[PDB]
């Protein structure tokens, strides 16, 4: 707690986009869900358990259980799933 004063303004639009979801429901590497299990281990306790209300919103035979209990496997999930996390991971660290 030393200086208060920072001025700052944010205003020029150059080129932005608005795109839809889609699935992309693809089978990714090994290489693409060893980097969401390295991504996800960066994000808050929040965005972990986040992760799992994602598989869990996928598989209602896992809603119901304790997201402490299990961790996210990439490839027991829908080929959707890790799309769905892999697309999500880069919203959340990073934004698009």
């Amino acid at each position: 707690h030393h200086h208060h004063h920072h001025s700052h303004m944010g205003k020029q639009a150059s080129a932005s986009y608005d795109s839809e979801e889609e699935e992309e429901g693809l089978p990714m590497s090994y290489d693409e869900k060893r980097q969401l299990s390295l991504d996800i281990n960066r994000l808050p306790g929040e965005k972990l358990g986040r992760v799992v209300h994602i598989i869990q919103s996928r598989e209602p035979s896992l809603r119901d259980s304790n997201p402490d209990e299990i961790e996210i496997d990439f490839e027991t999930l829908k080929p959707t799933t890790l799309r769905e996390l892999e697309r999500y991971v880069k919203s959340c660290l990073q934004k698009k």
